[PDB]
């Protein structure tokens, strides 16, 4: 005979060790980047000239902490999410269809929101790898986590309003 | 001559642009209203720009054996832009559709150049053009997004 | 595909797709060739960035709307995603990107031909450029493979 | 003999240190449409603030001069007056208020230009002036941001 | 008010505007030996002039002015003459309309300078001063390059 | 100093004073050696009003309000500044510069600790790297004066 | 693709000698302007180089072989080589590369005109970017040598 | 109180001066297909060790040890062993051979970090982290070179 | 090849058409190795562009006349070029060139000795500089083909 | 009408020359601890002096003049004395006779700072007060290494 | 027929060796006035150290040589001695430790282009001449930072 | 035993200087047409006989020799006459002055080289070698200008 193939649901979506939360990051990642890209694109109204540049610098940004987290997946034995379905199903953040009417406070306000998730993102990263003793991981984490959190007081700054992380 | 239109279209391109130019700096001197910071300067970039167009324009037309308008009095009467008198009063939103209707123009020019030289076989004029309106379009969709609008090419 | 507009955003959604294969080939890659051909991925990777903004960007500017979910960019893709294995050879990758380049510098074909019979000469030169750029890479990722370009 | 040149450069240290301190703080409390212009604008503003002000406590040293170099100094020898950070000034009104501080610089310079001549100080004298001369473009630019002639 | 400060400084302007056109001129129909040093050199004259353009309408904004801002401004206002472009001049023809634009601006920053100094504009004498020391400087090269004296 | 934000808050009223102790070294220096050590001081100078803003930004970013008037630097401020004196020697100087910066070492060991202690993560490590920093030029200021650092 | 593919490798050919024949002008100048001319050479010589290496690329990306031998390149040129002389003046070498541009410039108009009735938009492009370059060293050549253009 | 970190850093500066011995013959004693991309990466792998072992013998300096410096001291300390040079070696042993270097300098890395984390040396703690990282990166991208997964 | 002169003439013409065999294999270039070797070939060209250059350029130093035809070169070369073939392994390829600097080094050592002995000490230093680094070249050619220098 | 100036200007192309060469001696000769801070510092002397040399030689052009361009001419102009090369001069010496040396060119500056001015040269008034400034801040450095005030 | 050049330049690549770590050591143990200078020079003189091993055991290997490539191997070969580092050495001591290794260096560097000369190896020749004048140079500014003549 | 090496070391220094001198009087005095080109020229030329005076004097000073220093040392030493500067000499006789200075500089050269080689001091042997062959390459481009082949 065989060996019996296993039919099952997809175990996964368990936050539970650094591996597990680094490919939780490359899916949110690609999909902020996304995001990123269609603010970019979709953007309209006073502060464009300044803004749609800045989307730029903050893709580039997601870019660099995609790649440095799923390639320390990679050395630590993992397998990265690589395809747009993986991507799509493991992320918790949701699309939407790009829209050219959206104020840049609104624009602004959902740039805020993925910071917001994605800082929780890699605080949740920061206390797993902390508790399995990861260092390494750790510290790519909370470099990761100052500078969006930065990030977020910028943008909140322009909307008028406090952190308030 | 065959590439007769060609060099009547680069002329009237060296005069319309040194026009462009005028304007471009009336906007950047005359300008007022929050949003300064950034516009002031983006009409520097433009104008580089416009000035690389328009000294590459006249020199193709030199290179064709042709005599650029090269005084105040050819770009002014030769140019189909309209100048008014600086003023202060008016609004940012008024000088950027001001910016946005002078490049629309530029585009039409360009369009015709890029016509003209494609119909007298002139390909290396016709590249020149297609270049510049490639990038003078672009900046219409990133006025026009400023502005809240589509860019109504 | 029956218009510019049409044919870029297409483009919009297969350089998105390519991007994704090449960040796999970079991440999965293993083999003798490792150090040179993981660095080229990233090249050629910014080089598809490159096209995927100046097309987007050609889409908007003439009163379009890009693909811009990982959703719109999947399903209209002509080009298929399979999982990420380490038990694929560097001339095993190196065929896929070759693949790949092959699908994106016919798809710029059609752009080439829709636009020009459209007189909307832009686009007609971004598709241009962007061929001109990808068949030159086939011939070298052949080359690296010991065949012609094969074009 | 370069008394005078001597009492208005170092006018300058105390209000310079004093007008950097106020940069920084519109810098950090800034809130509102234009931050992302305005809040690195202050850097560039702070860094010839901090240029000027070395140069002409240098100048004051060069001279045989003693320039106040602690807090307590700048702070009581300046004319410009600060006040708590507060997050609830809008864009305009931050802009307004250093405005009004490079006003004040403007007219320093002008006093430090004219005593400099006076006592026939030329160095000093072409420091105030290029010091001078860059303020009051930046008040012409501040002032069209809000929309106004820079009033000088 | 500065009245003349102000005068000189929209003469300028406009003198600089038709001073810029006619070295694109020059660049465009220049032929003859010299070609390729002098040709790239008229877009070193025209970067510097274009400096001196905006700076000083830009100091004239900063003042509470209103620069000329049209070419009908800039060939009404100005002093220099204009002709058509003709291939036909020779290398050391172009160079000399060259220097007696130069000698003319270099007039012009004078009396900017003489006015600025009288109405106690100081960063506008500057202005002047760098400008017609740099004008000057190419004055003695030209004419070195045609074999003559400066004769400022 | 009640949690971070507190001593955020300090290092921002001692840094401030730190950095016109600095200017005031670098203005009335003399003696062999200024060549060296007068241009030296605008290295500390830049280095410290890095630590500056980075950690009053931290503390905004926080919630907080960092001091921002030279009555607050100096009120808040553990540091004594004296008035400049040309006939302090130069190694009376660089020791100034020392005890200052072994003052900003351990202001900088409190906030990593009560950072630490509070689940900061980003705000430790900027302490971290700030303490770090210090005390290689510590080292560095002690060999100069034939000494250890004697953290 | 035979006739895009064969004026390409006309264009190596020529190209190859058009490089040796600056080459000779470079080092056998002499007269007044040697000083503005030498130099000059290089840059032309540089940039000839540029559309060598890139039409032969091309030409290898489209399947074909190029020629690559001192004898392919004299035997298919049709442009003629002379002994170095150092007794032509400035003017009569200057006159020459103003010859050898001309033709080149004839030959892109053929390779662009070939390429575009077999829709080789890409060689295409090739052929128009180095027209568009040669066309303005003749009109600067000619201006210095006190003549139209004369395309 | 902090001699284990000392202890640490000083065992780092012995094995990476070693380290980079082996490195320089990998470099030298190189022979086969990928000579040309292997050779020059030894130079990057030299200097980002010659850089791990300024920084920590210059840490150690700083807390008031005393670094080994002699080769007599790096031998004698450093658990590496060396080998005469042989260029009848493969590269993919010259490759494994790296590998097992680094593994090593990982476990040295983590063992500091350990120390030097129970002893609170932070400043300690960050270089080993920052060290691993790096080096871990390095194994990844060797053992992918060679077919293999980094087993770290 | 009797004198000073008459050796550096012959280094012009064999540097002329070393460059060409280089550029047949950078063209011709096929297999694993292709995406490292085919730059290497644009840094050894550049290379032997420079010494090809000062050569004749101190030939026409010493009022000699240097060769600058492509007759003159494939006529005077004792190097022999080859119809360019895509079939040639990479290793081939590598120690063609191999081959090509062996020879290059040897008439560089002679182009040394013969200008030592007339007492060109400039020359002599050119011949030395060509010499040191084509060596050096040809070790890590040969440390690629497993093999050692045998210079 | 510019005698005054052009004659002020021809001393100082000699007073420079010389100067140059009294650095150049320094940088040479010297010998003792701060050799390693003070010998290149020469060379950033040198070139600033050569810079004024060449400035200031080249206004004398532009106005007519023709400047000193020989070693005799330069010698001979002079008001400053040169000395043969000695390896036994200290540091503090070195050092003190370079201030010196700036000290009479920064008098010579004032000087044609004063001539120009009453010819109205503005541009010539500017050359010297630029060279002056640079020159005094450079005698505070020297000064204050040798542990003193700058007595300007 | 080659094996002495060899056999110098593998003799250089074993006391550079050794002259680097002594370097280095010198570079840790720094303490004094000056420090602040030298300290980073070290550094400059490690790094051309570094260039001329790496540049002599390349041209061993291109002669077909095989370099010492272990710290055992420098140890043994070198004829330079190495002790423990120590803090309480002055600067001025440890200038003049440098100052030996590199008058060592030079003999060396002597003996290797007189053993060249005499093989006709004239690229290794210029390889140790071009080694000879550099670490000469830095023999006489080390030594007058010393107040010292070179004595070559 | 070296004297002889230090001697023609010296005389370069003489030399060198004065021929320092001469083009820029060549540099400063130039009219006619291909002064655009010929005057930044001269630049080039003196900072590379610069480059030369210091690197020949100061191998001189590593030797333990004693360079000149002074003007009237360079004045009385040289082999060189210089002239009164005059604006009336065209183009093609300024350079040819440049071409005869140039040639006096190489057979320098050669001596230095020839007296270095037989006393085996190969480092001062090779500077002269290195500026003789870049001087040699300029007569060839400077006669190549004036139509003539270099007849060396
Ligand atoms: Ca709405
Ligand atoms: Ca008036
Ligand atoms: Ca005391
Ligand atoms: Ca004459
Ligand atoms: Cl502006
Ligand atoms: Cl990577
Ligand atoms: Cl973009
Ligand atoms: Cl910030
Ligand atoms: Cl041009
Ligand atoms: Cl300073
Ligand atoms: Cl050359
Ligand atoms: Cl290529
Ligand atoms: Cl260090
Ligand atoms: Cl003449
Ligand atoms: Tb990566
Ligand atoms: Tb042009
Ligand atoms: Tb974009
Ligand atoms: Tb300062
Ligand atoms: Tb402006
Ligand atoms: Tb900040
Ligand atoms: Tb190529
Ligand atoms: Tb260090
Ligand atoms: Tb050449
Ligand atoms: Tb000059
Ligand atoms: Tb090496
Ligand atoms: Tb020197």
């Amino acid at each position: 005979q065989s060996p019996a193939e296993i039919a099952s649901f997809s175990p996964r979506p368990s936050l539970a060790d650094s591996k597990a939360v680094l490919n939780q990051a490359v899916a949110d990642l690609s999909v902020a980047h996304s995001i990123l890209h269609q603010v970019h694109w979709y953007m309209r109204g006073r502060g464009f000239m300044i803004w749609h540049p800045k989307m730029d610098e903050y893709m580039e940004e997601i870019d660099g902490y995609l790649d440095e987290m799923s390639e320390r997946l990679i050395t630590l034995g993992g397998a990265p999410f690589s395809t747009l379905k993986e991507f799509s199903e493991n992320s918790q953040l949701k699309e939407v269809l790009g829209d050219y009417n959206v104020t840049i406070e609104e624009q602004l306000a959902r740039v805020v929101e993925v910071f917001r998730y994605l800082a929780a993102l890699f605080q949740k990263g920061f206390d797993v790898s902390d508790e399995e003793g990861d260092s390494v991981t750790n510290d790519i984490f909370n470099v990761a986590k100052a500078s969006i959190e930065k990030h977020i007081w910028m943008l909140q700054a322009e909307l008028g309003q406090a952190p308030k992380l």
